[PDB]
């Protein structure tokens, strides 16, 4: 049990107004032949064109919603329309373009695709809620056969062109003209009552139906977002690495241990209230406080309510002492907190669009993260940037820069008993710069800082005596 067996039976309810007659009895294996499509009994790595809910899980960043509309079906125009806003017009014969013949919409779909997909997954997945225009236009974009590796690199094959007669992956395939290999899922046969819109609408107010295929794209992906990582949480599921993931993660973990140290150090805290991920480990194991442990999953629908997570009658005294929130999304962080928020609106490769303003974070992991709320932040300000170090001035080893390429450091945010003393020493200026490219790569990723009011690193010189 891998793939989606052909001979499992397809519900063809959604498919009876533009398909009247359909048979109430189909398999996949004779839905994809009435698609135009022959298998051949081909034991060549492509089973199925259709794909089960879990390995479209396993492949989220290939998710294109996609639907087609009649316009006026062989004698009538069709509108094409993507999750990425974009809509087509085929003739027979929010970006909106006009009427155009198969064998060049298919050059526009292939270029957007690709430029869409490359940087994210190794295929597409189409997100359908079916009623049977879009199924039979695929014969018009798409060619299936075996797998194949791309003819100018290592990569699977995602595309075909028909000038050529070659197949090229994403990254190689300007110029061609077909949709290689690729898989559907049709959100129809998950168990739905009543229309796209009006499922959709239980969950998400961001997505509008302006009544173009693209609204209606865009709806289905945000629904299966919605059934497969909101309502349904599966932190077992790895995903491959596509970016900075590793660097990102050991920035966190940098930055989090500099904060927290600084934060104990300056304010002398005798109790910290560590809130979030029920596997966390103490960030600064060397500090003198009372640590305590809190346990909340990652929220993946709506933000916390501090008056559930906190009241109900711990130490109970949360008033006391500090908050940590390291990714613990809170509707509304007390006054007496140290605060990291994924800002759900940053545009990277990890993050990809999700339901309600949220956004599906996928980094090792995929974490649907409720959307990013200013007025969460009204009790603290952002967090500057800072150094803190109370190690000892001595550099060791081989230095990455040559004597005559280096620069001595000259920051005011360089906390370091050398700095006090007036002059950074080569160790410091080594690790600072380390610490801020660190710093950099976190906050570019998505993730937003925030901190009591009264905090000021003035309070830290003074732990140099
Ligand atoms: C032009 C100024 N300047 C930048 C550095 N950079 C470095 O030393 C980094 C930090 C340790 C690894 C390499 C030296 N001098
Ligand atoms: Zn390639
Ligand atoms: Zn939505
Ligand atoms: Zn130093």
């Amino acid at each position: 049990p891998t793939h989606l067996s052909v001979d499992t039976k397809f519900k063809t309810e959604g498919l009876c107004v533009d398909i009247p007659g359909i048979p109430k009895d189909m398999t996949y294996r004779r839905l994809i032949s009435m698609m135009g499509f022959k298998m051949n009994y081909q034991v060549n790595g492509y089973p199925n064109m259709f794909i089960t809910r879990e390995e479209a899980i396993r492949h989220v960043r290939a998710w294109i919603g996609f639907d087609v509309e009649g316009c006026h079906g062989t004698n009538l125009p069709l509108q094409l329309g993507f999750s990425t806003g974009v809509n087509l017009v085929a003739v027979p014969t929010p970006l909106m373009y006009k009427g155009l013949p198969w064998n060049v919409v298919r050059i526009k779909i292939v270029q957007m695709l690709s430029d869409t997909l490359k940087n994210l997954s190794d295929r597409v997945v189409f997100v359908l809620w079916a009623h049977g225009f879009e199924l039979t236009s695929m014969k018009y974009f798409v060619k299936i056969g075996p797998e194949r590796t791309c003819c100018l690199c290592d990569r699977r094959a995602t595309c075909f062109s028909t000038a050529s007669d070659t197949y090229a992956c994403w990254h190689h395939s300007i110029g061609f003209d077909y949709v290689y290999n690729p898989f559907m899922i049709d959100v129809q046969q998950w168990g739905f009552t009543g229309n796209l819109q009006s499922n959709h609408d239980l969950y998400c107010q961001v997505h509008g139906n302006a009544h173009v295929a693209s609204c209606d794209a865009i709806m289905t992906r945000c629904l299966a977002v919605h059934e497969c990582f909101v309502k349904r949480v599966d932190w077992t599921i790895e995903y491959p690495i596509i970016g900075d993931e590793l660097k990102i993660n050991a920035a966190c973990r940098k930055v989090q241990h500099m904060v927290v140290k600084a934060a104990l150090l300056a304010d002398k805290f005798p109790v910290l209230h560590d809130i979030g991920n029920p596997k966390a480990i103490k960030c600064v194991p060397q500090a003198d406080v009372e640590w305590k442990f809190y346990d909340a999953q990652p929220c993946s629908d709506k933000a916390y309510k501090i008056e559930e997570l906190f009241y109900s009658y711990h130490s109970d005294k949360f008033t006391d002492g500090v908050c940590l929130f390291w990714n613990c999304n809170v509707d509304r962080y007390p006054a007496n907190s140290i605060v990291c928020r994924f800002d759900t609106r940053v545009l990277s490769n990890l993050n990809l669009p999700g339901c309600d303003g949220g956004s599906l974070y996928v980094n090792k992991h995929a974490f649907h993260t409720p959307a990013f709320d200013k007025s969460a932040f009204v009790n603290l300000k952002q967090l500057p940037f800072f150094y803190y170090s109370d190690s000892p001035c001595e550099s060791h080893g081989k230095q990455v820069v040559s004597d005559i390429d280096y620069v001595p450091l000259k920051s005011a945010t360089c906390i370091t008993r050398c700095n006090l003393g007036g002059a950074v020493c080569r160790h410091h200026a080594n690790e600072y710069r380390l610490y801020l490219d660190a710093y950099n790569m976190m906050i570019s990723a998505g993730f937003s800082l925030w901190v009591y009011k009264q905090f000021d690193t003035y309070n830290l010189w003074n732990t140099f005596t």
